[PDB]
């Protein structure tokens, strides 16, 4: 493992802590959601997000950030308002984004030295 | 090595990346999957495809691009939706979509004046 591959699963650790059921820890197949595909056109997940850190495919904490938006942005357009799935969605993301600021990455850049 | 077989070599490294465990790197044999000769008819892996590299037996992108998808379908085929044999070709059937699209191909002849 690389030292970037271990951050990222930091990360994704860390914001899956806050989805103790496990609706964003798998794809979101037809049968549990039906039309799904017909709606949500780049569909992701915390599944697909471990494999591309194990295959080593994020360059930057910018691409991991972008995948994580858009699960979180499909969640905001599949679902209502009203449901459980869209106001985890809202809570995640926020988190997310404190979690990995600018200014918290400036100030592990700097611990990084 | 010509300049087509690096090509081709390039493509194939970064097909490969995508499947970090090696699952699509040998032959699928019935010893490895029940009843696959039944199914599929001309299969096809990534240690096939770069000794047919080295060989030079490719003679366009077009035909490289045949055997890459050949792969990922007999995947889709022979194995069921939520298997991660299918997942993976899914997710190597787009990278190669992306990198080897028409439009791509198109930017670099224009960079090979
Ligand atoms: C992220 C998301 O939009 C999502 C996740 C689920 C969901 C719910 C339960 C298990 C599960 N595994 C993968 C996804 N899920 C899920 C389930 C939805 N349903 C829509 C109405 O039918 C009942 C379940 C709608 C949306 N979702
Ligand atoms: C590409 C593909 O369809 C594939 C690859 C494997 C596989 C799995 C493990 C070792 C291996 N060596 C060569 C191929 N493999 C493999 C294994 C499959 N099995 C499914 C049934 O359970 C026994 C193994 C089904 C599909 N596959």
């Amino acid at each position: 493992s690389t030292p970037i591959q271990q951050l990222l699963e930091h990360f994704l650790r860390q914001l899956q802590r806050k989805d103790p059921h496990g609706f964003f820890a798998f794809p979101v197949t037809d049968a549990i959601a039906p039309g799904y595909s017909m709606i949500i056109k780049h569909p992701m997940d915390f599944g697909t997000m471990k494999d591309k850190i194990v295959a080593n495919e994020y360059k930057s904490v910018t691409e991991f950030k972008a995948d994580f938006k858009l699960m979180c942005d499909n969640a905001m357009t599949y679902n209502r308002p009203d449901t459980v799935y869209y106001k985890l969605a809202k809570k995640i993301l926020h988190a997310g984004f404190k979690m990995m600021s600018k200014e918290r990455l400036l100030a592990l850049k700097r611990s990084m030295s």
